[PDB]
C-alpha cells in the first residue's frame, strides 16, 4: 500500500510544524534523567575488603581476658588476615602485645631455663637470724695467729694498737707480718639478665614507657589510648579497619533529613552522691565536656549501675550469689590496690631509717666480690658504684635517677591515683526488689542519671521458692535505647555488609546485655550443678567476605520506573491528544471515505509516534552511558528494553484513544490514566513482593508493571555486575527465578500486541459513526430506479430537499458511503458492483464540515489531498499550480490552514474537495456560513470548474440555487419534481415593490385590474402582478405610470422583482433578587442531577481517595510497642548451624559435645514442651554425608593443599568492576561438611578437624545467593554454631601459694603489716583462680541476625549446664531461657514515636486535601463551560448585576460541597480513624472540612478568567492545589524538627506567610489535631492526662479564623476582578452618502471600545417598527458595535461611547439599560442540560413577578412540543438556534439584537422564524439583524445599513439602497435577441452564451420599453418565456466591499 508514505509524511509535517511538543519531548526526559545522574554522583558506592573480627570475651571467661578484650575491641576492628582466635587451638589474640612479648622473653630465659635453680638456693638462704640481729654479733674471739676473728694474745692490745711485731694487725690475722661463700659464681644470672634487657623488650621501657614516665599524662588522650593499646592489645596492621555500618534505614529520622540529631536527656551536673567527692569532680568533667559526653554516657551504667531482681526468693538470692563472680573479684582487686596505703609507709621505711639499707653502704671493701659490683663490669650498662644511683643516694640528700626518688614517689602517686579512680565504682550493684512493679518505677527514676544497668525479673517463681526448677526461666529488662528492638529480628532491607559498627548496632555488647546475661546464666548453671569445671565464653563474630555496598542500589529500583513513567507521561498525553483530535474534527471519517483503510491510519500513527520515541530513547541511552549510571549492564539491551517499553506505551495510547471524543479531555485524562496504571507495580513492590506466585503475568497485565519487574531484575543483577549481558539475559536467571528478564520483556511485547488488538476491536464498534459488535468473520451519472434523476455533465444540479425527506439518504446512497444496490445509478458509466475502485478516484466530495487539517499549510493541503488518490509527484506539482491559479490564493501560499481566513477556509476546502480529476462531484452546503464576497469568490471558483465536471451542490439557501447554476432538482420526499432551469421552473407571479397609501394604491388599480398589495408593511408596499398572459399593461406599464407620476408622490424608489425561489421550494413541500437567585439555583440543581459524570464523579472520587488513604494509614502497625522475644535460634527459619569438636582429650568436652549434639538436641528444646511452645520437634536424625561433586569439587580440592588456604580462594574482583560479593567459584570453602543432621529443625554440620574460617567466609556467598529471592527479608540459612574446645594459652603458672612466697619476701621486714593487706591476701587463691579460665569454648554469631549473639550464648550456656551435671538427672529436662522485655518508654523516648505517627498523619492529611480539592476544580470547570461558551453575559443582560450571580453561585457551591464534606466525615466516623471521631475532636474536624471549601472556592473562582479550555483547568488546578498543599505541609512539618536560625523563619512562615492558603490551614488543623490526640494518648497511660480542648484560638482556631476571613476577602477579590460621554447628535446624514419622538429610538453617536478605530461615529437609531439591519464586511465585523450596544463584554467606553437603550445612555447605567435588549447569542449559548425547563429558567428577569404565567409564557415559542422534552444537548443544528431566538423574545422587548437569527436550518423552519419576526415587528418591537445571509436581510430588514472599514456607508430601506447601487431573463438562436438587445435597447450586457436561457441586464431605468418587445413580441424575437428581476441585494453588498 502506498498511502502509508503520504500519511507518514503528513504526520511528520504536523510534528515539525508543532515545534513545541517535539522539542520538549526530545529534551525534557534528558533533564529528568539528569536528576538520576546527579543522584549517582552525590551518592557513592562503599567498597571494603574481607573482615576477620577478633574474639569478644565474656565475664565467665575471667576478669583479665574480659577486661582486656573490652578495652581492645572498642572499635571491633576489621582484619583482613584471620585472627588467632579463629584457629582451633589458640583462642587468645593478645600474644603480639608488648606485655605479651615481654612475658614471653621472661619465663623462657629465666624461669623455664635450668640456670635459676642454683640461684634459688641463694634466694631461699635468707640467713635472717632474729636473735643474731639488732647489734647482737659479739664473739669471744679467743683464736691466736689465725682468723676466719682477732687475736687477743698480747700484753699491750689485741688488734688496733698492737699492729707491730705482735698479734693480728689486719683482716687476716698474722703474728709475723701484716697481710655459700660465692653466690652464683659471684654473678648469679648475670648473662641471662643482660640478654633479657637487651631483647626488643627494651621497646617496652626505653621506647614506649618514657612518654608515660615524664609528667602525669604525656599528651592528648588519643596518644595515651594508643600507647595502652600497644602495651595490651598489640594488634597487627596498626589500627584495625572499620565498616561504619552506613545504614540509617532503621528509624533515626533526625539524623537523615532533620539535620543534627539531638541525643537523649543529658544529665545536668554532679548533684552530690556517696562517692569520694573526687569522683564527683571527674564525673562532672566527663558528663559536661562534649568530648566525653558520649563515651561516659555509654560507660556510666556499667561502672556505676544497679541490677535488680524481682523474685527476692532464696533461689534468686542463691543464683545472684553465684552471679557476682566478677564483682566479688573486682572487690579483691580494689582491696589489693588499697593495700598500698598500708604497705607504703613500711616500704619507704627502708630508705629513711633501716638497718638493711646500711648493709649495702657498709659492703664496699671486700664483701660481694671485688670493689666492682657487676662481676667486674660484666656488661656495658652494668657495673658502676650504684651507691649514688636508684639503688640508694642516702636517706635524704640533694641526680638523673638518684635514690628512690623519681621511681618510688611516682609509683606511689600513680598507685594512689589508680586507687582513687577505682574507688569511683559501684560493686553492690544487685538490688533486691519484689512484685516487678517497684522495679519499673525505680528504673525510670534511675534512668534520669543513667545509673541503671538492667533488671533481671524471673517469671514463674514466688518469693518463697527456695528450690530451683529443672527449667529455670528469666528475663532481662534493658532500656530500649541501648538494646536491640524486639519487634524486628532482621534489618528488613538486606544491605551487603557485616553489620559491625562499634556503637551503632552492637547494642548487646557495649550496652551490657550480653555481660549481664552471661553472668546470670553462669550463676544459674553453678547453682544447679555446683561441680566447678569452669568454661567461659569467647564470642567470635562470623567472618565476612569482601563486599561492595552501593547506596544507590536502593534507588533505580524504586525510582527508575517513577522517572520513566513521568518522562513518557507527556509524550503519551500529546500523542493521545493528536489521535483524538484527528477524529474530533470528523476527519477520520473523511479519510475512511476517501479510500484509505483504518489499518493504514493506525500503522502511520504508530510510525509517527515511534520515530520520535526512538530518537528520544537513543538520546536517553547516550545520556545514561555518559552519566555513568548503568556502567556494567549493557549498551544495547537497555536500548532494546526501552524500545519495548515505548512500543508498549504506544499500544496503550492507541487503546486509550477510545472512550474519548474531545481532544482536550483525552489529553488531560491520559496523563493520569497512564500513571494510575503504574500504581499497582508500586503496590506490589511495597510489602507485597513476599507474597508471589512465581508467575506475575496476571498482575503484570499493565506495561508499567512489566517494566518495573524488568528493572527490578536489572537492579538485582547489577549488584553482582554484568546486569543484562546476552549470556544471562534469560533462561531462568537471577538465582533460578522462574520469571525472567527476557520473559518479562517478551510478555510486555505480547501485552502491547493484545492492547493494539483490543484497541482495534473497540474502535471497530465503539464510535457512533459505525459499528458491528461481534463480527464473527467466516450523460454522466444517472439514476433510473434506485428516483429518476439524470445529472448532466456540465450542470450544477442543485439537489434541493427538505431535511429528512430524501435530501440526505439519496445523497448517501449515491456517494457510495451506504450503497443500497439493486439500482441503476451508473455513476460515470460505472455501477455499484465495484464502487471501491475507479469511482473514488474521480468522485471528489465535500461534507458540511471542513476537511482541512489544523496545522498543515495550504502549500501542502492540496498536495496531500491530490496524492492520496494520485500516483506521482511530478504531476502533483502541476495540479497544485493549476489549483492555485484557479483559486487566486497564490499570495497566501505559506500561511497555515489555522491562520487562514474564516471565509478562505471553506473556499480552500471546496477547492480541494475535487482535485484528482473528479468527473462527478458532490457538495454538501458549499457556502453554509461565509461572507457574501467570499460566497461570490467561491461561486466564481465553482463556475470555473464546470468545463468537464458535473458539480452537485445541496444548498439550503433557495436564493443561492437560482444564482449558482441551472437545472435545479427538488425531491419532495420521493422521485423528482422538475429537473429544469430556474427560469423554466419559476412558472411551475411578478411582484413589484414600490417604496400616501391611497395615492400609491390608486396607481396600481387604475393601470391594472390584477394588482394587489400583498403586505402593507411599514415603509414598504409589495404589489402582486400575474405572470401568465399579463399583456403589456400589467408587465411594465405600471413602471411607466409610476415613472410618469413620481414627482408628487414621495416614494423615491421603484423596482420590479420576480418570484423568489424560497416560495417555490416551500410550495412543493430589591424584591427581584430573591426570584433570580432561586432561578439560578434551580438551573444548577437540574444541571447537577442531569449529569452522572459531574455529580457522582465529584462526590465519589474524593470519597475513594479518602478511603484509600484510610486503608493505607490503618495497615501501619504502631511503632511504640516492644514485645518480648523468647530469644532462641529458631526464631528465624530453617538454618545451618555448624559444630566443631576440638580438644578431644578432655572427657568433659567429649560429654559436652555428646549432650550438645545428640542426647537433648542442639538448643534448648527440652523433653517437655519448652523453649518452643509453637515449634514442634520432629524425629529425623539422619546423620547423612554429602554426595561427591566430581565436576571440579571432588578434584580441585583433591590435590595437596597446605595449612594455609586449604580452599582454592575465590575471586574478590573488586578491582575494575564492583561485583559486591565475590561470587566464589565451585571450589568455595573446599569439601562440604562431613555430615548434615537435624533433630528439632536445623541442619547441623560437623566442622571438626576442618578449617572454620576458610569455610565460613567462602560458602556464605553461595548460601545468601541461594536464599536472596526478594532482598527484603532474606534468611541466610546460617547464624553460627559454637566451637567446643580451646585452651586459653596464658595461665598463671604460680597459681596458689603465691602469697606464701610474698610473705617470705615481707618476712624479714615490716613489708608485712596493715589490716587492709591481710583482708586482701586472705582470699588471694580464689582471685587467681578466677583471673583466667583454662578450658574454654568459642561461640560464633552472625550479627546480621539481630538476636543472634544472645541466642547462641543461651544455647552454649544450656549445653554447659547439661554437661556439668553428674550421671543422673537426665539433661533432656534441664535448660535456661532468657526473654528480652525492654522497659516502657518515657516522654523523650515516645517523642520519636509521636513524630513517626505524625508523619503518617501528615501524609493522610495531604491525601485528604488533594481529594477535597477536586470539587472546586469541578466548580471552575462548570464556570468556564458557562463562560467561554457564552450564556454568561446572556444571564448578565437578562438578569441582575454580577454580584448576586456570584453570590448564588457561592451558595450552590456550598450546597454541593456540604454533601462531599458529609461523605468524608461519614467515612472518617467508621473504624475511629486516629480517634478523629471523639466527641471533643469531631467538631473540630467537621468545622475544618466545612470551612476549607468556604475558604478555597473564592480562590477557585478567578481561575475561570485565566482558563478558556474547560478541561485543562481541572488538571492545572488539581495539580497546583496538590503542589501547594504538599509544599505547605512539608515546610511546616519537616522544619519543625535544632535551633539553627531556621526556627525563626519557620515561625514567620507559619504565622504570616503561609497562613493565607486554606490548604495550609487545613493541613495545620489536621496535623495539630493528630499531635494533640497522640499527646493525650501518651498521657493517658502515664496518668498525667490533659484537656487540650480544640479551637485553641492560637493553634487550630487560628486556621478556622484564617479560612473565615480568607473566604470573604477572596470573594471580594473575585468581585473586583469581575468589576467618556463628550457629545452626541440626532442628525442622520449617512443616507446621503431632529430629535427622539419615536418608540425604541436612539439619537447618539458611537466610538470603538478598543485602542483602534473599530466602530466610530455611527447612525442615530431605529424607528419603532423598523428591522434595522447592521450589516457589514468581515473587515468591520460589527462585533465592536454589537457588543457595545448589548451584551457588555467589549463594551468599553473608548473615546465617545454614548449609545443608549432608548431610555438612557450606556454610561454608568449599562446594567439598567440591559433589561431592554436581549442578545440573540450568535454563539449558540444553550450551555445547559435542561429539557423543557431551560426556557423556564431563561424566562426570569420578569419586571415584577411571573410564576403563575411562566408555564404558559414558555408555550409561546417556535412550534413548541416538538423538541422541548428532548435534552438541551440533543438538539439539532437549527434547533438550538430556534430555542435561542425564542428566548431572545420572551418579554416583548422594544429592541431585540437578533445576531444571526437562523443558521443551518431548513427553509421550512426559516420561513416560520421569519413569520415570527414579522409578527413581532408588526406591533412595534424593533429588531436588529446582522446575519451574513442576504436572504434573511432582504426578507426581514425594513431598513438596512452596511459598515465598511469601520464606518457605515449607506442607509435607508433595502429597495432605495439597492436602487442607487433589472436583469431580464429570456428563454428561447441568439441572432435576433442580440440584435434586439443592441438595436431596440441602446444599453445591455453579455448574453451568457447561447444556452437558450439568457440573462440580460440593462443599465438604465427604461423599463417601459422592455414590455412590448418581451411579452407581446415574444414570437417576434423567438422567445418561449421571459422574466425580469431586479438586482439582488447580495450584488449591492458585494459591490461595496469588492
Ligand atoms: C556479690 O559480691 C559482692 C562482693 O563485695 C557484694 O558486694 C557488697 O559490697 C558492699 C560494699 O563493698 C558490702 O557492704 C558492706 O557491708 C558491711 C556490713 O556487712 C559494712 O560494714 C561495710 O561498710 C559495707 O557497707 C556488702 O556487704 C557486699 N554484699 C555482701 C552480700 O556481702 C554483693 O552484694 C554480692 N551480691 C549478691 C547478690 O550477693
Ligand atoms: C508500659 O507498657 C506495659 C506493656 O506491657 C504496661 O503493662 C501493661 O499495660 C497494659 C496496657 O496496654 C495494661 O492493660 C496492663 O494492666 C499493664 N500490666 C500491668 C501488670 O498492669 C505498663 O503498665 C506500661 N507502663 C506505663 C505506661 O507506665
Ligand atoms: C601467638 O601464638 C604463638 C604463641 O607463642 C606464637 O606463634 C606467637 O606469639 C603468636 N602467633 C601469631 C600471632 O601468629
Ligand atoms: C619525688 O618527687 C618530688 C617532686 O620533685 C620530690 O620532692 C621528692 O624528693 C621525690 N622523692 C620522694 C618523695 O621520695
Ligand atoms: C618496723 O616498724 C616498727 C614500728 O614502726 C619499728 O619499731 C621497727 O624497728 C621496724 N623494723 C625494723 C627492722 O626497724
Amino acid at each position: 500500500v502506498r498511502q502509508i508514505q503520504l500519511l507518514l509524511w503528513k504526520n511528520w509535517t504536523l510534528r515539525k510544524r508543532q515545534k513545541i511538543r517535539f522539542v520538549v519531548e526530545l529534551v525534557w526526559p534528558l533533564s529528568l534523567f539528569l536528576v538520576l545522574i546527579w543522584l549517582r554522583n552525590a551518592n557513592p558506592l562503599y567498597s571494603h575488603h574481607e573482615c576477620h573480627f577478633p574474639n569478644k570475651a565474656m565475664p565467665s571467661a575471667g576478669m583479665l581476658p574480659w577486661l582486656q578484650g573490652i578495652f581492645c575491641n572498642v572499635n571491633n576492628p576489621c582484619f583482613q588476615s584471620p585472627t588467632p582466635g579463629e584457629s582451633p587451638g589458640i583462642v587468645s589474640n593478645y600474644n603480639n602485645s608488648i606485655l605479651a612479648r615481654v612475658y614471653r622473653d621472661f619465663q623462657e630465659l629465666l624461669m623455664n631455663a635450668p640456670e635459676s635453680q642454683h640461684l634459688g638456693r641463694i634466694w631461699t638462704e635468707l640467713h635472717i637470724l632474729s636473735q643474731f640481729m639488732d647489734t647482737l654479733r659479739t664473739h669471744p674471739e679467743r683464736i691466736a695467729g689465725r682468723g676466719i676473728k682477732d687475736e687477743e694474745t698480747l700484753t699491750l692490745f689485741l688488734i688496733k694498737n698492737i699492729g707491730l711485731s705482735d698479734s693480728v694487725v689486719y683482716l687476716l690475722i698474722n703474728s709475723q707480718v701484716r697481710p655459700r661463700s660465692w653466690g652464683g659464681i659471684l654473678s648469679d644470672m648475670s648473662p641471662r639478665i643482660q640478654e633479657f634487657i637487651h631483647r626488643p623488650s627494651m621497646q617496652d621501657l626505653l621506647w614506649v614507657t618514657r612518654p608515660l614516665m615524664q609528667n602525669g599524662g604525656p599528651e592528648t588522650f588519643t596518644k595515651l589510648m594508643g600507647i595502652l593499646s600497644d602495651l595490651l592489645c598489640g594488634y597487627p596492621e596498626g589500627g584495625g579497619s572499620r565498616v561504619l555500618s552506613f545504614n540509617w534505614y532503621e528509624d533515626n529520622n533526625y539524623k537523615a533529613f532533620l539535620g543534627i540529631d539531638s541525643t537523649r536527656k543529658d544529665p545536668i551536673y554532679s548533684y552530690d552522691r556517696r562517692t569520694t567527692s573526687f569522683c564527683n569532680a571527674l564525673i562532672q568533667s566527663l558528663e559536661s565536656n562534649p568530648l566525653t559526653k558520649i563515651a561516659w554516657r555509654a560507660a556510666k551504667p556499667l561502672l556505676m549501675g544497679k541490677i535488680l531482681y524481682t523474685p527476692d526468693s532464696p533461689a534468686a538470692r542463691r543464683i545472684l550469689k553465684n552471679a557476682n563472680s566478677t564483682f566479688e573479684e573486682l572487690e579483691h582487686v580494689r582491696k589489693l590496690v588499697k593495700a598500698w596505703e598500708e604497705v607504703g609507709p613500711q616500704i619507704w621505711y627502708f630508705f629513711d631509717n633501716s638497718t638493711q639499707m646500711n648493709m649495702i653502704r657498709d659492703t664496699l671493701g671486700n664483701p660481694t666480690v671485688k670493689d666492682f659490683l657487676n662481676r667486674q663490669l660484666g656488661e656495658e650498662g652494668i657495673t658502676a658504684e650504684a651507691i649514688l644511683n636508684f639503688l640508694y643516694k642516702g636517706p635524704r640528700e640533694s641526680m638523673a635517677n638518684f635514690d628512690w626518688r623519681d621511681i618510688f614517689n611516682i609509683t606511689d602517686r600513680t598507685l594512689r591515683l589508680v586507687n582513687q579512680y577505682l574507688e569511683c565504682l559501684v560493686l553492690d550493684k544487685f538490688e533486691s526488689y519484689n512484685d516487678e512493679t517497684q522495679l519499673t518505677q525505680r528504673a525510670l527514676s534511675l534512668l534520669e542519671e543513667n545509673m541503671f544497668w538492667a533488671g533481671v525479673v524471673f517469671p514463674d517463681m514466688y518469693p518463697w521458692t527456695s528450690s530451683l526448677p529443672p527449667h529455670v526461666k528469666y528475663k532481662i529488662r534493658m532500656d530500649i535505647d541501648v538494646v536491640e528492638k524486639t519487634n524486628k529480628i532482621k534489618d528488613r532491607y538486606w544491605d551487603s555488609g557485616p553489620r559491625a559498627d562499634p556503637v551503632e548496632d552492637f547494642r548487646y555488647i557495649w550496652g551490657g546485655f550480653a555481660y549481664l546475661q552471661d553472668m546470670v546464666e553462669q550463676g544459674i548453671t553453678r547453682s544447679q550443678v555446683q561441680a566447678e569445671a569452669p568454661v567461659g565464653i569467647y564470642l567470635q563474630q562470623m567472618p565476612y567476605p569482601c563486599f561492595v555496598d552501593d547506596s544507590f542500589m536502593i534507588i533505580l529500583n524504586r525510582c527508575f520506573p517513577i522517572f520513566m513513567v513521568l518522562a513518557w507521561i507527556y509524550s503519551v498525553s500529546m500523542t493521545v491528544k493528536s489521535i483524538v483530535l484527528e477524529k474530533e474534527l470528523r476527519l477520520k471519517e473523511t479519510l475512511k471515505n476517501q479510500g484509505v483503510s483504518n489499518a493504514v491510519i493506525w500503522c502511520t500513527w504508530f510510525l509517527d509516534s515511534f520515530s520520535i520515541m526512538s530518537m528520544s530513547i537513543f538520546l536517553l541511552t547516550i545520556f545514561i552511558m555518559h552519566g555513568r549510571i548503568l556502567h556494567y549492564s549493557d549498551p544495547f539491551i537497555l536500548f532494546l528494553f526501552l524500545l519495548a517499553f515505548s512500543t508498549a506505551t504506544i499500544m496503550l495510547c492507541f487503546l486509550l484513544s477510545t472512550f474519548f471524543s474531545k481532544a482536550s479531555l483525552a489529553a488531560a485524562c491520559s496523563g493520569v490514566i497512564y500513571f494510575t496504571l503504574y500504581l499497582p507495580h508500586i503496590l506490589c513492590f511495597a510489602w507485597q513482593d513476599r507474597m508471589t506466585a512465581e508467575l506475575k503475568k496476571a498482575v503484570s497485565l499493565l506495561s508499567p508493571v512489566a517494566f518495573g519487574f524488568g528493572t527490578e531484575y536489572l537492579v538485582r543483577f547489577e549488584e553482582q555486575g554484568l546486569g543484562l549481558q546476552w549470556s544471562n539475559i534469560g533462561n531462568s536467571p537471577t538465582e533460578g527465578d522462574e520469571f525472567s528478564f527476557l520473559l518479562s520483556m517478551q510478555m510486555m511485547l505480547l501485552d502491547a500486541a493484545v492492547y493494539g488488538l483490543l484497541a482495534w476491536y473497540l474502535d471497530q464498534v465503539f464510535p457512533g459513526d459505525y459499528g458491528t459488535p461481534l463480527p464473527w468473520y467466516f450523460v454522466c451519472v444517472k439514476n433510473l430506479v434506485k428516483l429518476n434523476i439524470t445529472f448532466y455533465e456540465n450542470q450544477i444540479t442543485a439537489f434541493l430537499g427538505h431535511n429528512g425527506a430524501g435530501k440526505t439518504t439519496t445523497l448517501s446512497i449515491l456517494t457510495g458511503l451506504l450503497p443500497p444496490t439493486s439500482g441503476t445509478v451508473l455513476v460515470g458509466g460505472r455501477d455499484i458492483e465495484t464502487s471501491l475502485d475507479a469511482v473514488r478516484q474521480s468522485l471528489g466530495m465535500c461534507p458540511q464540515h471542513n476537511i482541512l487539517f489544523h496545522h498543515l499549510t495550504v502549500a501542502e493541503h492540496m498536495l496531500f489531498y491530490a496524492q492520496l488518490k494520485g500516483k506521482s509527484q511530478e504531476e502533483a506539482q502541476l495540479e497544485m499550480e493549476a489549483m492555485l491559479e484557479d483559486t487566486g490564493l497564490h499570495h497566501k501560499r505559506n500561511e497555515e490552514a489555522q491562520d487562514l481566513s474564516g471565509g478562505m477556509q471553506r473556499k480552500l476546502s471546496v477547492a480541494i474537495a475535487f482535485v484528482g480529476d473528479a468527473k462527478v462531484v458532490i457538495l454538501d452546503e458549499p457556502t453554509s456560513g461565509v461572507d457574501p464576497y467570499s460566497r461570490r469568490s467561491i461561486w466564481d471558483l465553482l463556475l470555473k470548474y464546470r468545463s468537464g465536471r458535473t458539480i452537485i451542490m445541496s444548498t439550503h439557501h433557495m436564493d443561492e440555487a437560482d444564482l449558482l447554476g441551472d437545472r435545479i432538482a427538488i425531491i419532495a420526499q420521493g422521485r423528482l419534481y422538475c429537473s429544469g432551469t430556474p427560469l423554466f421552473l419559476k412558472n411551475c407571479g411578478l411582484y413589484l415593490t414600490l417604496v400616501d397609501v391611497n395615492e400609491l394604491m390608486d396607481v396600481v388599480l387604475h393601470h391594472v385590474p390584477e394588482a394587489k398589495l400583498v403586505e402593507c408593511i411599514g415603509q414598504e408596499l409589495i404589489f402582486l402582478l400575474p405572470n401568465k398572459n399579463f399583456k403589456h399593461r400589467a408587465y411594465a406599464s405600471l413602471f411607466r405610470e409610476l415613472e410618469e407620476t413620481l414627482a408628487d408622490l414621495g416614494l423615491s424608489s421603484f423596482g420590479i422583482s420576480d418570484t423568489p425561489l424560497e416560495e417555490i421550494f416551500l410550495k412543493v413541500t430589591t424584591q427581584l433578587v430573591l426570584q433570580h437567585v432561586q432561578a439560578l439555583l434551580v438551573k444548577r440543581f437540574q444541571h447537577t442531577i442531569r449529569s452522572h459524570k459531574d455529580f457522582l464523579a465529584q462526590i465519589v472520587l474524593p470519597a475513594t481517595f479518602v478511603f484509600l488513604a484510610l486503608m493505607l494509614s490503618i495497615v501501619i502497625p504502631p511503632f511504640g510497642e516492644y514485645p518480648a522475644l523468647t530469644l532462641h535460634p529458631w526464631i528465624y527459619g530453617q538454618q545451618y548451624t555448624f559444630f566443631s569438636m576440638d580438644e578431644p582429650g578432655s572427657e568433659q568436652f567429649t560429654v559436652l559435645a555428646d549432650v550438645l549434639l545428640n542426647k537433648p538436641g542442639f538448643g534448648n528444646r527440652c523433653l517437655k514442651e519448652g523453649w518452643l511452645p509453637e515449634y514442634p520437634c520432629g524425629n529425623s536424625t539422619p546423620w547423612k554425608t554429602p554426595s561427591v561433586s566430581p565436576n571440579i569439587t571432588q578434584l580441585f580440592q583433591k590435590q595437596k593443599w597446605t595449612q594455609v588456604n586449604p580452599s582454592p580462594s575465590c575471586r574478590c574482583s573488586t578491582r575494575e568492576k564492583l561485583t559486591m560479593l565475590p561470587e566464589c567459584p565451585e571450589g568455595a570453602g573446599g569439601l562440604p561438611p562431613p555430615q548434615r543432621t537435624q533433630r528439632s529443625t536445623e541442619i547441623l554440620q560437623d566442622l571438626t578437624d576442618r578449617n572454620i574460617s576458610d569455610f565460613l567466609v567462602k560458602t556464605y556467598p553461595a548460601l545468601i545467593r541461594s536464599s536472596l529471592k526478594s532482598k527484603f527479608w532474606v534468611n541466610e540459612q546460617r547464624y553460627g554454631g559454637i566451637s567446643i574446645g580451646g585452651k586459653l594459652p596464658v595461665v598463671p603458672i604460680t597459681g596458689e601459694a603465691l602469697v606464701g612466697f610474698l610473705s617470705d619476701l615481707g618476712r624479714i621486714m615490716n613489708v608485712s603489716g596493715g589490716p587492709i593487706t591481710r583482708e586482701a591476701s586472705k582470699e588471694i587463691p580464689d582471685f587467681l583462680k578466677h583471673l583466667e579460665t583454662e578450658d574454654n569454648i568459642k561461640v560464633w554469631f552472625n550479627n546480621k541476625g539481630w538476636h543472634a549473639l544472645v541466642s547462641f550464648l543461651n544455647v552454649a550456656h544450656n549445653a554447659i549446664l547439661r554437661a556439668s551435671l553428674p550421671k543422673d538427672r537426665s539433661p533432656e529436662e534441664y535448660g535456661i531461657t532468657v526473654i528480652s522485655q525492654p522497659l516502657n518508654l518515657t516522654k523523650e523516648q515516645l517523642s520519636e514515636i509521636t513524630v513517626l505517627t505524625t508523619s503518617v498523619d501528615a501524609v493522610v492529611a495531604i491525601c485528604v486535601i488533594f481529594s477535597m480539592s477536586f470539587v472546586p476544580a469541578s466548580f471552575v470547570l462548570y464556570l468556564i463551560q458557562e463562560r467561554v461558551n457564552k450564556s454568561k453575559h446572556l444571564q448578565f443582560i437578562s438578569g441582575v448585576s454580577p454580584t448576586t450571580y456570584w453570590v448564588t453561585n457561592f451558595l450552590w457551591d456550598i450546597m454541593n460541597y456540604s454533601v462531599s464534606a458529609g461523605l468524608v466525615v461519614g467515612i472518617f466516623i467508621g473504624f475511629q480513624k486516629k480517634a478523629y471521631t471523639s466527641p471533643e475532636n469531631l467538631p473540630a474536624l467537621v468545622a475544618l472540612l466545612l470551612l476549607y471549601g468556604w475558604a478555597v472556592i473564592p480562590m477557585m473562582y478567578p481561575a475561570s478568567f485565566l482558563f478558556d479550555v474547560p478541561s485543562t483547568a481541572y488538571v492545572a488546578l488539581s495539580c497546583a492545589n496538590l503542589f501547594i498543599g504538599i509544599n505547605s505541609s512539608a515546610i511546616t512539618f519537616i522544619l519543625e524538627l535544632e535551633n539553627n536560625r531556621t526556627l525563626l523563619r519557620f515561625n514567620a512562615v507559619l504565622r504570616k506567610l503561609l497562613i493565607v492558603f486554606p490548604h495550609f490551614c487545613l493541613g495545620r488543623g489536621l496535623i495539630d489535631l493528630a499531635l494533640s490526640q497522640a499527646v493525650t494518648d501518651v498521657y493517658a497511660r502515664f496518668g498525667e492526662e490533659h484537656s487540650a480542648n480544640p479551637f485553641h484560638w492560637d493553634l487550630i482556631g487560628k486556621n478556622l479564623f484564617a479560612m473565615v476571613v480568607e473566604g470573604v476577602v477572596y470573594f471580594l477579590l473575585t468581585l473586583l476582578v469581575q468589576r467618556a460621554e463628550p457629545t452626541k447628535e440626532p442628525i442622520v446624514d449617512e443616507d446621503d452618502d431632529k430629535t427622539d419622538i419615536l418608540r425604541l429610538h436612539e439619537l447618539t453617536k458611537i466610538y470603538p471600545g478598543t485602542s483602534s478605530p473599530a466602530v466610530d461615529r455611527l447612525c442615530v437609531g431605529v424607528r419603532p417598527g423598523e428591522c434595522f439591519g447592521l450589516l457589514g464586511v468581515n473587515g468591520a465585523g460589527k462585533t465592536t458595535t454589537f457588543k457595545m450596544l448589548t451584551g457588555d463584554t467589549t463594551v468599553t467606553s473608548g473615546d465617545a461611547t454614548v449609545a443608549g437603550k432608548s431610555i438612557l445612555t450606556n454610561i454608568s447605567e449599562v446594567h439598567q439599560n440591559m433589561g431592554y435588549c436581549p442578545q440573540f447569542d450568535a454563539i449558540d449559548e444553550l450551555l445547559t442540560g435542561r429539557e423543557h425547563l431551560y426556557l423556564y429558567a431563561r424566562l426570569r428577569g420578569v419586571p415584577a413577578e411571573e410564576i403563575e404565567k411562566v408555564a404558559n409564557w414558555s408555550i409561546k415559542s417556535l412550534g413548541l412540543t416538538v423538541y422541548a422534552d428532548c435534552l438541551a444537548g440533543t438538539y439539532s443544528g437549527g434547533n438550538k438556534r430556534k430555542l435561542s431566538t425564542a428566548i431572545a423574545l420572551i418579554g416583548c422587548p422594544p429592541l431585540v439584537l437578533l445576531d444571526e437569527p437562523t443558521t443551518g436550518m431548513d427553509p421550512q423552519a426559516r420561513r416560520m422564524l421569519w413569520n415570527v419576526i414579522v409578527s413581532i415587528i408588526r406591533e412595534g418591537r424593533a429588531v436588529v439583524l446582522t446575519s451574513h445571509s442576504m436572504e434573511e436581510c432582504e426578507a426581514l430588514c425594513t431598513r438596512l445599513a452596511i459598515m465598511v472599514k469601520g464606518a457605515f456607508r449607506c442607509m435607508g430601506t433595502i429597495q432605495h439602497l439597492k436602487s442607487k447601487f433589472y436583469i431580464v431573463t429570456m428563454k428561447i438562436d441568439l441572432n435576433p435577441v442580440e440584435q434586439f438587445f443592441q438595436g431596440n435597447f441602446p444599453g445591455s450586457v453579455q448574453r451568457e452564451r447561447h444556452y437558450n436561457m439568457l440573462q440580460f441586464q440593462v443599465s438604465s431605468s427604461s423599463l417601459a420599453r422592455i414590455f412590448q418587445l418581451l411579452l407581446s413580441h415574444k414570437d417576434s424575437l423567438l422567445i418561449e418565456e421571459y422574466s425580469v428581476t431586479q438586482t439582488t441585494l447580495d450584488q449591492v453588498f458585494v459591490n461595496f466591499a469588492k
